[PDB]
């Protein structure tokens, strides 16, 4: 039963979201205005503690259409989160806590949203991380895990293929605690949805295995909106999409036009709206005390009792189940196990040539049981990526007979972008989740809308990107990366590790997992590389290091991944002709850059020529090397030795370019590419 | 009526594709072995001329599952395209015309495929381009355009977001002549589909507005296949999917296994099935004369006849409708209207400061009338990208009441990756189709899959990417690009234009439209920007040119887009403190690198410090400058002028940095970054 106050609370939500777009004189007013009744209804039955945004068993809410953020900040403020009328009064302004799109980093904001289709896929990830936490820790007597994931979305989310990718996997996985409400407002920026989008969302969703409930009058039916979510909570075997019809910009004079989508309302239109709802038209940012009181009583005071009772059960649990409680309290404290690192593989040069892809499989094989928070998967390339450790159980519904939700290995399908954002949501659940997803380095590019947000929000997810170069061979240029590393190296905040040998793969994993805020891509060879003489975990961990040194080098050859051994061989040729080369192995541009300049300048000093060697785009390399031997045209079908030799990446071919670099600069003093003037 | 030579033809297609894989000792047998019945039936009834692959009214066929190439290469050889047994004997080998994934460049090969979901989405662009051309030029008594677009696709393209995006748009647009045939083989790489893919595909595509037909015995039932293709052609208002079930690896000793997907069949397995199919175990790449003979009568000689009749109808068209005939003939010679460039705008430092986005809108107003083949759109951003001319008509079905199929403005919905692939389809069709579509520069990264293939194939599509930086402002970080141009400047064969003004936008559109092999991205400003005294279409067409010069510069300032203006202001300020700065505008790194070195070196000479100015990542600028002022962190929400000011991008902020560059280097001799050792 809802009452007068529920209706005064919905009016307050509607107008506070309108005073905030108008004062910023920038923003989108229309979806706040029409979704306001369901935000009131939903939020009021979420179990969450506004004083503790981090409580692991809090029901979690995603705004997949994050352009509607004025409603989120209104709810956050009104139900007792740390966001004030003053914060609200500096929406979209430089330096505020109120950006024009939700950012993961604020209290009460789960993920960063605003690219469409990204929120819904993030929330699927979250529903997967819950299902797994429950099956791993919940003991009879101790339901530590059971929260729902609530997602608000629009037409725009539903047109983006990532949502499709995501909803198919979610229907496959039978994720019944994910409840999605969709704003069936019939508008997007260009006009009526019918002008492009006129399909059958409900029949398309039932083909995935989701339940579709409908709310025909989303503008005023609080009781139907409430009944749908009630009913939805019973479909435990299938997720729910609730198709809810609303008028965009409800209450506005131009409500239902695409004009209310993304500009502030006209003064005159905001004044009538206020009167219309019984608010004074000349007063901004007004919150009725009965409203503050309502939410205190219905949401914040219950929630703090809920988080209290959950703690008492968890302290009991740890007495009863010591091992499991210690493990879980560690995941919650965000610690990796003490000296987990010791289980990592070290190698010598007597050991054999292995592609860094097999070596990968062996770190996984040697640390999964160390790290129960590690959950992994492949986008249909498990045999090519070698992402399954042998004793693994698949993350599936128990109904499947292929696994169950205690399993820690997911089969993502040929769905790369969706894997990006599901791992970003699994990471985002907490309980120190460490997701890693495998695919081929060229098709990480299929997942760039997700991969970018891992950097921006700071979600420390791992992509095990095998088949890094023309080493791929016969499959040819549709499958051979050129511009890939160069792209991700231009994106702020992501490690891009291209390990050369066993000990360089173990430093890539060490740094990747110890990371709390920076994603990582590990680019791995298809082909066999030898064990370098000189690589340790410790020096590879500094991101870039001197693998072989000479006193007074004629040249410094800087190389990554498969090209470091070529440089060690090219250096062997050069010595024979009395040129002294130092060989610098540079495994991660990011970690390297984080070293002190004393160290970086010792690796790449002044007065020596530096020529870089890597079989991909040369563009990114001018910040370390003086000359660069790389590949700036697409690849070729051929046996991979034949493809490297075609392009000239042979010992003597590299050596020759080093000799031409020496000759070109002879009698010039040289300044390290590292030294910056401002 | 299918007889015994249809049965001989399906075993020859099968064992020929098997011998090709097994001799390359690399490749995918599975799908060629199961789809070979359907390749036979469909090609037998397709209207095409083997001896002329360019006939505009040819029935087109795309293998979206490009990994089954060997089926396609067998069919092209047998039906009389220029491809031979020796070509086939050189499959997946460096230098051959038979690469491991199909490539646009071969005759018979329509677009390159091998990334999943791309071939099917191209087919939709191709089907639109049929629809459009038929609506433009067909007259009563002159059906010059009436062909079908057939696709073959697997479960993996049905798992990719892009094909959902494209199918949703193809259903809305009602493209009844687009027939897709799904290889329902229950396998993919990891294993069976139930493991990840278990949705009702049929109910999903019906939800889009597609007609779904079913063939239950795709392994043997040639007549069933034939009847679905027939029923399908009757669907004049619905595109069709034929869900035809096969057995992966059919005929093999490991049929139905997933080890038959992408490895050569074992030697003895190859002998058991040649024997089973009544061929000799110990002979290979064997085509019975009767198959050659069969395809001669069934396909080559009829298609030649039909092409020839097309040519006579077209000569009479040119008599009857002389001006429309004239036009289609120009397009089919691939010529652009003589002296079209005259309608391109020019400005002087007199004219108002306009956003590059509005100047773009203006080039569209002046050229669409000149260029009948310019068909454009937006992925739900028409009022933001300003991509529609005022006298336009939307590309939509007759029934819509909102446009028709002769319309030249597509409403794509929020479907960026689909729009880039559909655009490749439109372009790849022929008749000088010049496609474009806009979005925000940041979300072109969502189409990165389709965009790489524009470059690999050479489909000269144009991206209109407005909102090129932090100049966006209050939407903030999720919408401001940092990495985007750096990435796309790392990719071979794509022009990444970033005009500073009127004249620079016109240079961008003429080079972009004159292009026959390179796609483009034009990065356009939201904010107003001043016309520059010195810019000219002639100069900006060279990709980089001296905009302001001095006799003996203390420093050269190289900027792009909105920072060229900033750099002129910085130059006034430096002049006052007596530093002489030459300011260089570099609108496209590509077009600039295409210049004679001799020219480039006059723009960027040795022995002057060069410093680059741009509000995006510095990592690509190492190839032209000594120091770089740019932004390598993500942006922020605030009034745009405050965000520029925040990052130091101010006239006096740029000048101070220019002075420190001068000061840092003073006394050293400096080599221009253009110069290489080898
Ligand atoms: C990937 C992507 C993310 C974006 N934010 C957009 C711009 N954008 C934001 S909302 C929208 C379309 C209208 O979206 P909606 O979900 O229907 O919202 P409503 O409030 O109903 O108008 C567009 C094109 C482009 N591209
Ligand atoms: C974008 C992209 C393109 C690729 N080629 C791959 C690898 N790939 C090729 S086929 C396939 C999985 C099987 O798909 P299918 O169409 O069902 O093929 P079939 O022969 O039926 O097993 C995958 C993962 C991943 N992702
Ligand atoms: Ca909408
Ligand atoms: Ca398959």
């Amino acid at each position: 039963q809802f009452t007068d106050i529920d209706k005064l609370a919905v009016s307050t939500i509607r107008i506070l979201a309108v005073d905030t777009v108008s004062k910023a004189n920038s923003g989108h007013p229309g979806a706040p205005l029409g979704m306001a009744p369901a935000a009131h209804v939903l939020w009021s039955q979420m179990r969450m503690n506004p004083t503790n945004p981090d409580w692991i068993n809090r029901d979690r809410f995603v705004l997949s259409n994050g352009h509607a953020v004025a409603l989120l900040y209104s709810m956050l403020h009104l139900t007792g989160y740390d966001l004030s009328i003053e914060d609200l009064k500096q929406f979209r302004q430089l330096g505020s806590r109120t950006p024009g799109h939700p950012e993961f980093e604020l209290p009460g904001v789960e993920v960063t949203t605003g690219p469409l289709g990204q929120g819904i896929s993030n929330a699927v990830g979250m529903a997967m991380a819950q299902a797994n936490l429950a099956a791993t820790y919940n003991k009879p007597g101790f339901t530590l895990s059971d929260n729902y994931t609530y997602v608000f979305l629009g037409d725009g989310c539903l047109q983006e293929g990532i949502s499709s990718e995501a909803s198919s996997l979610a229907g496959h996985l039978k994720l019944g605690n994910l409840i999605a409400i969709y704003d069936d407002n019939k508008i997007t920026i260009d006009g009526a949805t019918s002008i492009s989008f006129d399909e059958d969302v409900a029949k398309r969703y039932e083909a995935y295995g989701w339940e579709v409930l409908y709310v025909e009058n989303g503008n005023e039916d609080l009781a139907g909106i409430a009944k749908a979510i009630a009913q939805a909570k019973l479909s435990k075997d299938k997720p729910t999409l609730i198709k809810m019809t609303t008028t965009i910009g409800y209450g506005s004079l131009h409500a239902g036009s695409h004009s209310v989508h993304g500009a502030p309302l006209k003064a005159d239109d905001v004044k009538q709206l206020k009167s219309k709802f019984g608010f004074n038209p000349d007063k901004s940012f007004v919150v009725p005390q009965e409203v503050y009181d309502h939410y205190q009583k219905t949401i914040l005071k219950p929630g703090v009792e809920a988080n209290n009772k959950w703690n008492k059960l968890f302290s009991e649990y740890q007495k009863k189940f010591p091992e499991l409680g210690a493990e879980l309290a560690r995941r919650l404290s965000g610690q990796l196990p003490a000296n987990w690192e010791s289980k990592l593989p070290t190698y010598t040069a007597k050991d054999s040539a292995v592609a860094t892809r097999k070596l990968s499989e062996t770190v996984l094989e040697d640390v999964y049981n160390q790290l129960p928070e590690l959950i992994g998967g492949s986008a249909d390339l498990t045999p090519s990526n070698l992402t399954r450790w042998k004793e693994a159980l698949d993350f599936q519904p128990p109904s499947s007979g292929s696994g169950n939700y205690s399993g820690r290995y997911i089969r993502y399908g040929i769905r790369e972008h969706a894997m990006g954002a599901i791992m970003n949501g699994i990471s985002a659940f907490g309980a120190n989740y460490k997701p890693y997803g495998g695919t081929f380095l060229n098709f990480v590019s299929y997942a760039a809308g997700a991969v970018r947000l891992s950097a921006l929000s700071g979600h420390p997810v791992i992509w095990v990107a095998t088949h890094d170069s023309i080493g791929v061979g016969e499959d040819g240029p549709t499958h051979q990366p050129i511009e890939t590393l160069a792209h991700f190296r231009s994106l702020p905040n992501i490690q891009v590790w291209r390990p050369a040998d066993g000990n360089e793969v173990s430093a890539a994993y060490k740094n990747s997992l110890e990371s709390k805020h920076t994603p990582s891509i590990i680019a791995l060879s298809r082909q066999n590389l030898p064990q370098l003489e000189g690589s340790s975990i410790e020096s590879a961990s500094k991101g870039g290091y001197v693998l072989q040194d000479v006193a007074n080098p004629d040249i410094i050859l800087v190389a990554t991944g498969s090209e470091v051994s070529l440089s060690v061989e090219a250096a062997k040729t050069l010595a024979a002709k009395n040129i002294k080369a130092r060989v610098v192995s540079l495994p991660d541009f990011f970690t390297f850059d984080k070293q002190p300049l004393e160290y970086r300048l010792s690796v790449l000093p002044d007065n020596v020529p530096i020529m870089s060697v890597e079989v991909l785009a040369t563009t990114c390399w001018g910040k370390y090397a003086h000359q660069s031997f790389g590949i700036d045209r697409f690849g070729a079908s051929g046996k991979a030795p034949e493809v490297f030799k075609f392009f000239g990446f042979t010992p003597e071919g590299v050596a020759e370019r080093a000799q031409k670099t020496i000759a070109f600069y002879k009698g010039d003093k040289l300044i390290s590419p590292l030294k910056k003037a401002f």
